């Protein structure tokens, strides 16, 4: 600690941040005004990236413009790259997730670190002397309200994308697993009450089908975030931020991040409750719901053994109960319906921060930020968790479940046109009476012959 | 009174009611609020409309009696018409299975108003049965979530007018406080001026985006089922039947009804729903945060950030004019929590699915309908009584603007 | 539609009013101000009783401060006694349960109603003459800052009381329930994977006595309320209703409800609301979190007839197919799912009211008001429709629930000291190996006589 | 790294536990069943703390009846101590804090860690040279039922008090400006209209009045934590750790921890859901909440200078504006309401998990618990962080908080009981028709004197 630092000067005096630290002083300060959390800008989505690619965009945009100097400008586009490439230098953003400002000190900590980059790139000592000051280059033609959410929109973004990679292989464990019990007779249950015949493969496509239409959806709800804003100004009408730049900005934003990216809404209202994220989110928190309610299924449907739906097996991924054999604990599932109550949670959250929208500018979207992001990265494990970890073990007990659906009293239905309607009840109720099945009342009150009785029931 | 047959023994309903004994029953067992289907935001004409809609596809395929098909629709329009003999919906909006008892009492009452429509005495007489006839190649599984679909995808055409409404009375100050300079603030704290004016249509443009963003999700309510699934696949409707009363239910809700992806899952929970109550809580988050402003722009007489004169709609300190309590501004956020608190609800409703269907589609309904209504009707008491006649203060907007501590930006150079 | 009617004028000119309405001036301006919902100021768990009698106290203690006339005081409370009782006079409280002005909308609306009431028993002819002014002589010492979250404490407590007896009808319920199925003999189960042997007469003292620690926890939140302010905030320690009056009205007050009131330690928050009310919500919550949990169980131990648990049969009330008896739905224990997602959902409702306060007064004390009531209301009558619809009537599925243990993998835990632990070690797990039961892999290897097992295994 | 290991042995198979590993297979295990974040349990609120202060009252209480050998006992509970002894081997736990089993992974991290230091200093070598146990012994008459969630609520019991102690390290700057701010008048707005007069003083203290209620709540709903389950239930009742150990491992609980750990007023449902949780974290989401409510008083109180209220000044933390300044963000206030926000938005994680309970257990214990730390945590660090970089040197505009009070007509209030209500109309008329102030008007309009009209306006 304090050893070999570097002094560097600022609107409240002169600090000496960590020399080598690329953050500057901006940074430095925001390392001491938050304390909240141990999580700092650290990430497994984006951000960082969404923010150095942000720049990139703005600054290759400034060069055309010649907003800003060819000379810094090549170096700050290059200054990206050591941070995108292999992120070079990377993990320079030690402010915590949790913040003020709208994220002023995000879009600073992004321009600094990029600032000595291109300075560095230039062969310059980075620092006390700036040769390419971040403010008038590394941020010209832009402010936080701008540069800050455009950075959180392609991050997002690309962090659904990653979402939706994971929900894709997570389906596919759906899908093997269907193409594998195909043909395995399981009673559905409505209101927990039986209901008719079906298969469990049918059971388990249901589920990648209920996947399916999440990705449909998070997808589409995803594609608000990608009308980004660069180039707009803090209140009303613009600074000269608005010019031809903002758009041959953006037009360069989407040549980064390979994202079809567009100008916003406008430039109007804008970062005044912009909850696009309501959304984005709120499709986040839908794959809770869903989910969840899927791994509330395989707990219950693995339920009980030698008493409860034992119906299927999850993998026992825990310590056996030897002596108490009478166990195999859904616990894949469980940790999963976590996340989702977290995820789902997350939500009240982003609202109550939208909600706390006042007046020109709605500084509660760093909040909006990390509770986005945390589920986008929880959810994605949760996938591959229940992927890798629980349907690829899961396995029926036909026997149980074929057996489910000959000693149900429903069947008695496909045999009614046979030996007449009232026959039929009057063998669903002795079956609900006797406690025996469909397949013995008929054989005891001899209205079939068992060739005849078992030449059908096996679905439709 | 006349004596049903039921299960359940024989109970009986007083002659009057066009229901009958499961909705009867159902009117006993479910006893939490005061209010049954009081539908405002459509409904109950939205269960109608499925029937109606059934009824045409049915006779169109031969599966019921060509009289008893048209008995049908004929009382159908008896309650469309002008929604007639509607109240027969006496169920609990607090009730269960899958709203079973919502898809019966539609059925019953379609009955005995078929009936009539024959000359044949109400209820009892089964000429023209409802279960047969009325909910043939249907069930509750499917025609209740339908009816849910389209009177929700409704009351959101409603709901957006309103708004389309609230952005009137912003667009209308908007071009009219627009030659007025004003202090705008991020953070609170003085940024660049803007005009008070454009402040509006900021407003304006937000709800402009609000509406682009509550139809769009709206549409997936369009993906809707008619003949589907209890289980897995589904019993034999999957013929001409379904997407022939899709077809229908089209034709006749206006509304561009479309068969949904396959039958597996839809009854058992419905992202649709929990997606169309965010897009309301969104509009809630917003319309909240638009009214939280005008109360923070009309604040304190002299000595409190004051720059629009809002209406006044009670006292005036007698002794000494020294306030006009935001009173309007402030029951939309009243209600935007009301609305917020339903995404809860919607919530955990859509999670407690039971393998292969959820139960809590009701209050899902109940949360949904709720939350379009006090909305719809709180972008019109935000529009007539606060809005509508929102007055600036130019001296004071303008005000800020000049004393504007930091007028050098522009006065660089 | 305009039939005859009264001339009343406030400050923001005249108006007319319908003679038979007591609501006069500010209410009928009120009723239209808010066009939100119907559902107005009908408030069953006594939200109107609780103003009313926040005025009628607080009068009395006008009158022994002898602030207003005596005779004009007799009236305020002399009408007040009216209103009370089955809750005669109290019908002119109209304005939409969404209402900003915080609360002085219903403020006044009772301030008036009270001096019309008061009136026509002062013969007087009530309206424009006003002998006992709604504001300097109702309205006395006061102020919607104080009077209108008083009543609403006052109001939810006695809302509160109902709930709780509701509650206990319903562990009264559960408990004859757990008396009866005491001998039947059932697997329990934790993570839905098999524990061990239970009665299914214990699951049903686990619902009683759950509720039990909830209805404590309940009536515990409560009394938090009874700490009120009467005639006080507006800023800070109050403007000038000190001396006896503040704390001698919350006392008299307390010989008006029938409530241990106290006035509240300090008096420099409460405008801006109070905690008091998520944590009263909290408990509402809670209940509401526990009983989803009884229904849900309430559902799992029917679920399926011959292909679910099946272990108790929810009381058959509605449908009915003949043919294949596949069927029962658990609608009660449904409905009452429902309302704890509403309840559950009120929590955010609430929430979202209190945290949206605003220097020296939170405005949105009445979406907490109505919220809470919702809850509170709905909720009671959750208990009773489970009670009397569904758990009064249960009946098990001995056999069934016996043959969970009887059968269970692990019931060789007892035969281990006479089998030798090692033994048993193999049994319970040829068991499962074969699906045989444990007595059957125990009596076919012979390890123990049918007699010297027949003669051991409940508990 | 991976670089030297150890094999060590379960029911499923043998996998090579590191040498510096305390943990046994199954940490080892649990940390790849599960991996969702990248929060293992890290604990900075206490939680491994009160885990190995539940493990070794255990022992305090096994050594006694004798369940364990003194020695391996003495073994177990010095493994404690070395835990303890200022936090020193609490590195040993690296499961997730998103996991299944309900604690089964959290109650065997703590056994093997304590079994391995046991046996170590016993003198023997780490792995499976069990001379100790983790099952057999370190959990001896014990289960995840009362070990987990026991221990759980002494380290969020233990937690919650640090928590105390922030608020009110909170509390102390408050008032620490309300003796500070006493002679500076202002106007306290209700529904953001300016009301009535008063001193910036109270408002700070104001908000302390607030946080101090919080407190209350949180040491009364603290309290509930209390009521431990250790040595209890199984399934519907007790299996035999039920007997002497019970109620006296609580009080060696007690005794090692100093909270009055009392056990369960029953014994059942409490593992399969206990509502304390609800109520617990319910009480951090009010303090979220109206604390989150000050914070957005104080960006609005010191709103945008000459364009905004301005009443106060927060301290300087960002490098300013350096073309056109007019700007003080609210930097600090801003992230405290963002950490309240999520502790609202932890509530309903704790709610939805509290539903999820199913029969005779819930599993989503470890969410309650990684929901309840996380907002411990940040709240604590928010009143500190809110403590230290802002309301520490706020400052006040005296003038300005003065040119309000002494500028609303409001003020005429006073002077009425002097130049009579008429006259008090006039002045308030004049100064509405005029636009001047009580003083000005009053003065022309002769009625009173400087001296007089000087002579009263402070309080
Ligand atoms: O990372 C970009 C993409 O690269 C592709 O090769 C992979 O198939 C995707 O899973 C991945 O999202
Ligand atoms: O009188 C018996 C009780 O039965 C319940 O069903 C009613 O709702 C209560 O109001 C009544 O007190």
């Amino acid at each position: 600690m304090s050893n070999n630092i570097r002094i560097e000067e600022d609107l409240l005096g002169t600090r000496e941040v960590p020399a080598d630290a690329y953050y500057g002083v901006h940074t430095l300060r925001a390392i001491e005004n938050f304390y909240i959390s141990n999580n700092k800008i650290s990430d497994i989505p984006e951000f960082v990236r969404g923010m150095v690619m942000v720049k990139k965009a703005a600054a290759m945009a400034n060069k055309e413009l010649q907003t800003i100097p060819k000379s810094v400008a090549n170096a700050i586009i290059a200054a990206c790259d050591e941070v995108l490439n292999n992120g070079k230098c990377m993990d320079q953003f030690p402010v915590d997730v949790y913040q003020g400002g709208a994220g002023t000190s995000v879009n600073m900590n992004t321009n600094e670190v990029l600032a000595n980059i291109g300075l560095e790139l230039m062969g310059h000592q980075k620092g006390e002397y700036q040769y390419l000051n971040p403010n008038d280059h590394v941020n010209k033609c832009q402010s936080t309200n701008d540069a800050y959410p455009t950075g959180f929109r392609i991050a997002v973004y690309s962090s659904l994308i990653k979402l939706v990679d994971a929900i894709n292989q997570l389906r596919e464990g759906f899908e093997r697993k269907a193409v594998e019990f195909q043909d395995i007779l399981k009673m559905g249950r409505t209101q927990l009450q039986d209901a008719v015949p079906m298969t469990l493969g049918q059971e388990f496509r249901a589920f990648s089908i209920l996947l399916k239409e999440e990705v449909k959806n998070i997808q589409r709800t995803a594609e608000l975030l990608l009308e980004v804003n660069l180039g707009a100004t803090a209140i009303g009408t613009g600074l000269n931020t608005p010019k031809e730049y903002s758009p041959l900005a953006v037009k360069k934003l989407a040549e980064v991040t390979g994202f079809p990216c567009v100008p916003a809404e406008d430039l109007i209202e804008a970062t005044s409750d912009c909850g696009a994220y309501v959304m984005v989110h709120g499709a986040l928190k839908r794959l809770a719901v869903k989910m969840s309610k899927i791994c509330n299924d395989l707990r219950l449907l693995s339920s009980g053994p030698r008493a409860g739906l034992n119906e299927i097996n999850l993998p026992e991924l825990q310590a056996g109960s030897s002596i108490m054999p009478a166990k195999v604990n859904p616990v894949v599932p469980e940790v999963v319906n976590q996340v989702c109550f977290k995820v789902i949670g997350n939500d009240t959250t982003v609202t109550m921060a939208a909600e706390a929208g006042q007046l020109q500018l709605n500084v509660m979207e760093p909040v909006i930020g990390q509770a986005m992001f945390e589920s986008v990265h929880i959810l994605t494990n949760a996938c591959y968790n229940l992927l890798e970890k629980c349907i690829n073990g899961i396995t029926a007990n036909k026997e149980v479940c074929e057996g489910y659906v000959y000693n149900s009293i429903g069947i008695v239905t496909y045999l009614n046109p046979f030996i007449g309607h009232h026959n039929g009840d009057i063998v669903g109720k002795i079956c609900a009476e006797t406690g025996k099945s469909v397949r013995e009342v008929v054989l005891e009150r001899g209205l079939l012959t068992e060739a005849e009785l078992d030449d059908i029931f096996s679905v439709q």
